[PDB]
């Protein structure tokens, strides 16, 4: 009936119809054509005004003065200080708004019915590589609270016309070395070899372990980057130990505690912040799945089950399968054990569904990335593979941006 | 303009430039994707440059492009249409049609296998009776004692004002589902609507968990008709576990024969609403989607508390692990059974040999990764991390109302 994309949940047999769609104010790369919804990364100051006017309105929506003399005030307030500086700067309660607000639209994120729990630091007067490092550290600080994690996101100053970004060159805060071998293999997180020449290149003294935690690099504004390495008392991480299985804890695997994500863009009323770096808490299937049993990542998932004596000389054994059960009950147990907020597959999906619900309510849908949605190991057990769901681009966001190298 | 696709695994790149032979639209705009849902929303010259195109593909198939056959070909198409507003496929072509159709479904992990497909030409049926006898040989072919043949069998096309021939089953073998008036269903939930139809035409419904149902075939503009299949015809696989004793006591069990008979086929505009096809089962559309799914048999937490595992909390991940031994109890009883059946590593390792063939042939190919990508230990199959284009190609198999 409606003239809005119908969604349907196919477990339960219910329905309904996504009207926020209708607010996204930016093309994604799909067509009438073909649908590219699984790819990864698919390819003025009126237009600043616009995007500034836009996001002026949802604010005071969400304060409910729409309309209002503060609200036409505030609109004449960011006119004139774009027509006189192309530029203008957000209230700090626009800015906890507006970073609130791009969680909230991030369409592959699970974890978004924490979205209105979000701790915001202001770090806009930071001026120096030196300082992006103390903000960087009470964050984590802050972030890990010995285990029991708190969402955060740090918010350093923005794109200036006429000045360099800062960045923040490792994808996240915390992150494990990747050494090339001579042989061709790697030693440690074949993810993060690129980023780990790039410190030795820097200065950086290189390990050879596993598990080696890698220094930041820290680009201030129209400078070189710098090299920080994290004082080791602040960075917790997780011996990985099975129940049942003895001789698990014997293969000395772990993982960090916090997932500090600090290589994204946050846009927010056509402002742009290249180092805002965020973090929550994982869910086990990232660890357990992705980083630990990704052919080109850890891949231990054919030594697991040489130790669980599975016949890994056929597909039909199932062998896969049967380890990376164990792995995930290894990471969800050590996690556990050790006190450190970690949130099962199975709980952040029944969570996820609660999540849209609530948005159906709020705001007549929710963005959703289904293939990124839908766990890695279990799909359909989880109730959120039977749930359609409409993507879509709400600003504000947060966004890939290129790499500074 | 051409999609860049990318693997994440191997870091290789392709273009997809196979996209744009579409000449129909799916159900995304610039605005919102909607690749997630399963169903769609919702003269002559249309239908003779449908044709023109489908011609033109047969002939470049049989490397005979601009033959003098070619040409007389597309004149008798001409006229036929330009005559009676339609036209009839030969035989060829219509072999050609529905392995092109398998080809282009964007939604078969089994395409490595598109090439080999038995067609039984069916468009001389003119009764419910005769469209029975047509479904019993198409059974009885792609069974094989066990060694499973792809098959389609392609019933008389619909046609102007006239009633389709239809099968009102979704497939051609179903276990019934009874709705006892406690709330429950007996059997398989997903039937519950066919099982009352077939009720209400007559048929004596059982009392268990796995009644095979009745076929209800209509004949156009007539009432359909009732039709028991012979229980010698369809083939079953009780199912044990390698290691679990007990698994075998739950009485469980599913048909060696996936034949979808609900699907419209479409070649070269000419539309054939009965047109049952079969291949062979991927182990997880029994063991995970038929018998795990919680709208389905839903057996995860009985198979959980025989092993005895803690059904309390998810981050025991007892649902996990009862899946993962659900579906080894299939493939060990298939194998069993001497019954074919391909498990989701096999499968998924074949269809990236695909995607590569493909690549080669026609320069990519439609797919739809999130059907592709299998129900449990996605991200363990190379699938997962192959990007991939979805779109529509014609020839092609569709969705239709249901004739109800
Ligand atoms: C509080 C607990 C949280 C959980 C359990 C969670 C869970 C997840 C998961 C599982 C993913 C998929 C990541 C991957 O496969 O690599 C994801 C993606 C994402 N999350 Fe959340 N998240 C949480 C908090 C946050 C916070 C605090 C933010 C931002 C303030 C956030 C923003 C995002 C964004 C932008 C993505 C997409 C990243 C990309 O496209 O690469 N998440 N989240
Ligand atoms: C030979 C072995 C085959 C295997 C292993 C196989 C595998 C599969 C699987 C696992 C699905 C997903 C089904 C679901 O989740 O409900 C599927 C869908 C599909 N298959 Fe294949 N298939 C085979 C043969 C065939 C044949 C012979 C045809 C047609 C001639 C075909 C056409 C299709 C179509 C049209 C779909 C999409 C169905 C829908 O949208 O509901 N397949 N296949
Ligand atoms: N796939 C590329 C890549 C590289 C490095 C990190 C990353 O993380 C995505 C991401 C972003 C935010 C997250 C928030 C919480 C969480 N548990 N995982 C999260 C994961 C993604
Ligand atoms: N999803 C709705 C629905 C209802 C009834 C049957 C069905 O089957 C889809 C389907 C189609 C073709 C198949 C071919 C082979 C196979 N193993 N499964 C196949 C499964 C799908
Ligand atoms: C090709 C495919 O899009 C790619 O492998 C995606 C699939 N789904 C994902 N889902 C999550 N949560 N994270 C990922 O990195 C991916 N990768
Ligand atoms: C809502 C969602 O698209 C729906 O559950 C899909 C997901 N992927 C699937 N994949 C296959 N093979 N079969 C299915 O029925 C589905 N269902
Ligand atoms: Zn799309």
């Amino acid at each position: 009936g409606p003239k809005f994309p119908r969604v349907k949940n196919w477990e339960l047999g219910s329905i309904t119809y996504d009207t926020l769609c209708a607010q996204s104010q930016q093309d994604g790369p799909c067509t009438p054509r073909r649908c590219l919804g699984s790819l990864v990364l698919p390819r003025p100051a009126e237009q600043l005004l616009s995007q500034a006017r836009d996001f002026i309105n949802q604010y005071y929506s969400s304060i409910k003065r729409s309309g209002s003399q503060a609200h036409e005030e505030r609109l004449q307030e960011v006119e004139a200080e774009v027509a006189s500086t192309g530029t203008y700067h957000l209230r700090e309660s626009e800015l906890v708004f507006g970073a609130k607000q791009a969680w909230r639209n991030a369409p592959r994120c699970v974890g978004r019915i924490q979205w209105g729990k979000l701790q915001v630091f202001d770090a806009r007067d930071c001026s120096s590589a030196q300082e992006m490092f103390t903000y960087i550290c009470n964050h984590i600080k802050y972030a890990t609270n010995r285990g029991n994690l708190r969402s955060a996101i740090t918010v350093f100053p923005q794109r200036a016309p006429g000045r360099g970004d800062f960045r923040i060159w490792n994808s996240q805060l915390v992150r494990y070395a990747g050494y090339r071998q001579q042989d061709g293999s790697v030693r440690g997180d074949p993810a993060n070899v690129e980023i780990t020449e790039l410190c030795i290149q820097h200065g950086w003294t290189p390990g050879n372990g596993r598990f080696d935690v890698l220094p930041l690099l820290l680009q201030a504004p129209d400078e070189a980057p710098e090299l920080f390495v994290l004082p080791p008392e602040l960075v917790l991480e997780v011996p990985l130990e099975h129940p049942t299985l003895e001789w698990f804890a014997a293969l000395g695997l772990r993982w960090y505690a916090l997932p500090a994500v600090s290589n994204m863009l946050l846009e927010i009323g056509g402002l742009e912040f290249s180092a805002a770096p965020f973090s929550g808490w994982y869910m086990s299937t990232e660890i357990g799945t992705r980083n630990l049993c990704d052919p080109h990542r850890y891949n231990i998932l054919e030594d697991v089950a040489v130790c669980m004596d599975l016949d890994t000389r056929t597909t039909s054994s199932l062998w896969k399968d049967k380890a990376a059960v164990e792995i995930n009950l290894a990471v969800l147990h050590s996690f556990q054990l050790a006190k450190v907020t970690i949130v099962d597959h199975h709980a952040a999906t029944v969570s996820f569904m609660k999540h849209l619900d609530n948005e159906q309510k709020a705001r007549g849908g929710c963005p959703a990335d289904w293939a990124w949605i839908v766990p890695p190991i279990s799909g359909s057990l989880t109730p959120v593979f039977h749930q359609e769901m409409v993507n879509y681009i709400l600003s504000p966001a947060f966004r890939y941006q290129p790499d500074p190298w």
